[PDB]
């Protein structure tokens, strides 16, 4: 049967797709083939926080699970005001693969707002 739709999406890299997600909140909006990926990461946060938001511009929630991006689970971990660091701590995981990093949290932060406010 045709059930290798998520199968075939699953092709990449889960550390190739942390890259991308750091890549989009320090620069996105390349003209080469980043339009499309980038897209993609545009929509399914904008969705998954509008859907869980009451409209926008409200406080952003601390944990966004994505558990299908490219076959592959990641959470965003938005840090507390005990928390040191000051930065979101990203964890991608795709069974036996694991991959975390950190992200200046004023990075994350400002681009999810604006991600709110660009649905509108």
């Amino acid at each position: 049967g045709a059930g290798t739709s998520a199968a075939m999406r699953q092709a990449t890299s889960p550390k190739t797709i942390l890259e991308y997600i750091i890549n989009f909140f320090t620069c996105g909006g390349i003209r080469r083939r980043n339009e499309t990926q980038y897209q993609e990461l545009i929509e399914t946060m904008a969705e998954t926080l509008k859907s869980t938001m009451p409209d926008r511009g409200a406080p952003l929630p601390e944990n966004i699970i994505l558990d299908d991006m490219d076959g592959c689970r990641v959470e965003f971990n938005l840090p507390g005001e005990n928390n040191e660091a000051g930065q979101v701590i990203v964890r991608v995981s795709k069974g036996d693969h694991s991959e975390t990093r950190e992200i200046p949290l004023a990075s994350f932060e400002k681009i999810c707002r604006a991600l709110l406010f660009r649905c509108e």
